[PDB]
């Protein structure tokens, strides 16, 4: 069973319309994640659904957010060549070991609040920010994953509106009111951030009436463990008003978010300028067969094909 | 969902009238695999089966033979808690990585002749050894699984017949013959270590009859990279008439088995007694609120109990 330069392994998951295949790439041996869309079964509306979510995933490039490779394209199927999280997802990691530490909780929290305030710097937001979204790498690293609800936020726009998970879900969104976008990611993070200390949601009913008004109130349970600066920057999330919650910029300042980091103060992520001249990845996919002018052709106009694929691909490390 | 000191992770495998999945202990925090059957979907017949799997498994303990830690039975369900083993099954290795180097595949097979070789001293057949039924703990040590299909067998009597993978079958099976028991698994490996060192079955086929007829003739490819010695082993499982065929005990003298281990000749497995006077274990089990007259019970009684189980989670490493 093969795609491309794509040797198609075993199932990760599987949704409606679509599947997600760990695969390993022919020419380098590196492992990927493959999410393979049905496009037959879907009307105009979904279809281009599909091809929104492809246009953000090329906009986004940063360390923490699950990076595309390469697309695959026939008359019936969609193939996202994408990055592949061996430690599978925060959710279950959680559910298993049970609350992290802080100290562990921030290490991955800072990566989180960098990812998400790099969308919102690409005018992105993800809209379904929750623990099951969130994955890890083979050293522990987040990636963030699932822009399939994602969309654009523009200047004097607000939002069509959608609901992800209800538990992470801002009080506008259960009040149906407009909204801008990422103070909704903002709240989610508040959200995420509990439950990386605690184990658990704060706010939680026996059906979604009961839910709902708990999320209004605002209030939720602080944990004996929990220190009062955890405490203190929960409360620069979890803001009713959305015009009072913290923005992640500032948030960024925060006193626990950057304890043991005094030196290295978080900031907003600077993508730097992808280096497309390493002669010695080159020279590598000149004896593979590739001409030197049809990879610098690829990667100069950033095709996403099986060149720029393997590519990037040969810059990553072996498993 | 718990069951009894277990917390139930993710499904690892689901099968007709059962499924296997992941789990830790909570009193040790060691992880386990559970199969977990519905004995309201069989018949009596399929009862009576399932209670022989559980007899077979407390004969045996063998370090390369998945070991059973602990049975609960409720009036719906049974579950086995058994070894977990973290790298999967050498046919997915195999489909992954392709064909082992014959020092590779020597490492694994001496693991596999001795855990069958031991079977078949305890006079119990496996009947449907195949690459999917090879485990890979942390380590990449070789675990056997899956003894569902096996049985004892006597002297003086013929097996009940049954039909494991097709492709692993010995020829007596495709004949309907009735058959004695550790001859068809000594084909089974004939067929394994073919797939070991070159990544592909030695005999196939479009469809069951044609698979039959090459089983039948016995002829099979030798690749050019497979060493003589290698394939003079083969031949010594490989063979038409279960009476000529080699027996282990034989087998593990050979020189491909051997080669490289100066004193350290491949022999018959002697099961130690199972020491059940560690006294560091113990009181950790007292402390954890067991008496230690009941430890001493339910282990002197090998009793496979939630108290077995604790101690012989203690005795393995943290993973
Ligand atoms: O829905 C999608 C579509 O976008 C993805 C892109 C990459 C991966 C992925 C990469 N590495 C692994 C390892 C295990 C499971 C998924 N992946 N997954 C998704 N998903 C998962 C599915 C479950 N919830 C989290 C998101
Ligand atoms: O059929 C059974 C019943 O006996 C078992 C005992 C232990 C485990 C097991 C232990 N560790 C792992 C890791 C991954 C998958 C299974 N396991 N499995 C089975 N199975 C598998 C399921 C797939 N085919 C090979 C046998």
């Amino acid at each position: 069973p093969h795609i491309g330069n794509y040797r198609l392994l075993k199932t990760l998951g599987k949704g409606n319309f679509a599947k997600v295949k760990r695969a390993r790439h022919i020419l380098t041996g590196r492992e990927v994640a493959i999410k393979i869309i049905d496009k037959t079964q879907l009307n105009p509306t979904s279809l281009q659904k599909l091809f929104r979510e492809v246009r953000i995933m090329k906009i986004l490039n940063h360390p923490n957010i699950i990076k595309l490779f390469e697309v695959i394209e026939t008359e019936k199927t969609l193939y996202l060549i994408m990055e592949y999280a061996s430690k599978g997802e925060v959710y279950d990691y959680l559910v298993e070991h049970g609350r992290m530490k802080e100290k562990e909780a921030r290490s991955k929290f800072r990566q989180i609040v960098s990812a998400v305030q790099y969308c919102h710097q690409k005018r992105i937001v993800h809209r379904d920010l929750k623990a099951e979204n969130l994955l890890l790498d083979a050293d522990m690293n987040i990636k963030i994953a699932d822009f399939g609800f994602s969309n654009e936020f523009t200047k004097g726009g607000k939002l069509d509106t959608f609901c992800g998970s209800p538990p992470y879900a801002a009080p506008e969104l259960f009040q149906g009111k407009k909204y801008d976008g990422p103070e909704v990611d903002v709240w989610s993070l508040g959200v995420i951030l509990y439950t990386l200390v605690s184990g658990s949601l704060p706010f939680d009913g026996q059906n979604l009436k009961e839910l709902r008004e708990r999320v209004l109130r605002g209030k939720y349970r602080i944990p004996f463990y929990m220190s009062t600066d955890c405490e203190n920057l929960l409360k620069r999330f979890l803001v009713l008003n959305p015009i009072k919650r913290g923005t992640l910029e500032q948030i960024m300042k925060d006193r626990w978010i950057n304890a043991g980091h005094e030196e290295d103060e978080l900031k907003p992520f600077v993508e730097p300028e992808l280096d497309i001249s390493d002669q010695k990845r080159i020279d590598i996919m000149v004896g593979m067969g590739y001409s030197q002018e049809e990879i610098q052709e690829s990667l100069s106009k950033m095709k996403y094909d099986e060149i720029t694929a393997t590519y990037l691909l040969l810059g990553r490390k072996s498993s």
